[PDB]
């Protein structure tokens, strides 16, 4: 590590403020972003309330409710101290997504219709890891409820138990390969997705998961840091959406390039550097991604091969790309392009249109992280 992280100091960098933005404008912008996503602002909103006790995040582009969006929404709500929103989302999640039958019992069906109908009985591991951490944060901020499923920390430990141990007495599959400690793209495959690797989350799991797994989680954190070094292109810093355990792109179905999924790598690296400390690798990695985009206009952002070669196809989520590249500045605060990225993001409005969901989730995490408001909530 090259700096001491917020995990040790309990002070979160307000990068917007350090780059010269006023405290009043920053506060306004964070709240405005929240309100545009969770309030009534129908052109821009992604959260929808249902009755007195339910609510969900809608993938506006695919017309479904995704565990990615639900777990994001729970993380957002706990960072904003909004138990009411947190509990609505988590309650919908448990009611409509949690599976008690099939090979993936104990996990969450990745895509549901707005009426709660499962589109699939397959889970998406990046959902599970966000559910668990947001649950731990909920336990810590508010206390475990007495009524299930609001017993937050028990639900978190129980979920992470399944993630590691599923398949031991039965037909299930774990979400992490036990030998290499790497998160999988889905439980029944043996390849991964770089954007799913959250070593900073695993550090916390190594403190708060069932004791029998705390060594595993510290090992998974280290394995995830090593994997990112091999998965990011050495010149451009670009990661593929899917990658084999060997770090190379899995393009069997067109996911071997730098597109929507990959964007989150830079954000993940920034947040890890802020929580657990800078490193040389992270700063250089962010410098590479930012250097790569420095001569490119947002209107012209493309799909790229990880070597930098452009496709005709434009970025489907260019706002999310901007936001993640800016959030990445937390791992290279003195980097040559760090201030330009944060400024570009500052000058980019939240997204409107039917594709806004993904951009806007990335945008709110970036607002939170760059203002010193994406925090670890301790017991
Ligand atoms: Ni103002």
């Amino acid at each position: 590590k090259t700096t001491e992280g917020a995990f040790y100091t309990r002070e979160y960098r307000n990068l917007f403020k350090e780059f010269g933005y006023s405290e009043a404008e920053i506060q306004e912008r964070v709240k405005d972003t929240w309100e545009q996503l969770f309030g009534d602002n129908p052109e821009t909103k992604i959260y929808y309330e249902v009755g007195d006790d339910l609510g969900y995040l809608l993938d506006t582009g695919n017309l479904d409710v995704r565990t990615e969006g639900m777990s994001y929404g729970m993380m957002m709500a706990v960072q904003m101290d909004r138990k009411d929103i947190f509990d609505r989302i988590w309650n919908w999640t448990m009611k409509n997504m949690y599976m008690t039958e099939g090979v993936h019992a104990g996990y969450f069906a990745w895509s549901c219709q707005p009426d709660g109908t499962k589109n699939s009985w397959g889970p998406a591991p990046d959902g599970e890891e966000y559910f668990a951490l947001a649950l731990f944060f909920a336990s810590h901020r508010w206390g475990d409820g007495d009524e299930q499923p609001f017993n937050y920390s028990e639900q978190a430990r129980k979920l992470l138990h399944t993630c590691v141990h599923n398949g031991e007495g039965g037909p299930g599959h774990p979400m992490w390969n036990r030998d290499n400690k790497l998160i999988k793209f889905i439980p029944e495959v043996e390849f991964s997705d770089p954007s799913y690797h959250l070593p900073h989350f695993y550090e916390l799991f190594s403190l708060w998961a069932n004791e029998e797994d705390r060594v595993f989680w510290k090992e998974a954190a280290e394995a995830s840091r090593e994997y990112l070094k091999i998965a990011c292109h050495p010149e451009t810093g670009l990661a593929p959406e899917y990658a084999y355990y060997d770090g190379t792109p899995n393009d069997e179905k067109g996911y071997g390039h730098f597109f929507s999924s990959s964007y989150r790598v830079a954000a993940n690296i920034g947040l890890d550097a802020e929580w657990f400390g800078g490193s040389e690798w992270s700063a250089e990695e962010i410098n590479k991604i930012q250097a790569f985009f420095a001569d490119k206009e947002p209107e012209d952002y493309r799909r790229y091969k990880i070597d930098g070669e452009p496709f005709e196809e434009k970025s489907l989520h260019p706002v999310g790309l901007i936001a993640t590249n800016a959030m990445g500045s937390l791992a290279s605060v003195d980097g040559p392009y760090a201030k330009a990225n944060v400024d570009l993001f500052w000058n980019t409005p939240v997204r409107t249109g039917n594709r806004r969901y993904y951009d806007n989730c990335l945008y709110l995490f970036a607002m939170l992280a760059l203002s010193g408001n994406f925090k670890i909530w301790f017991p």
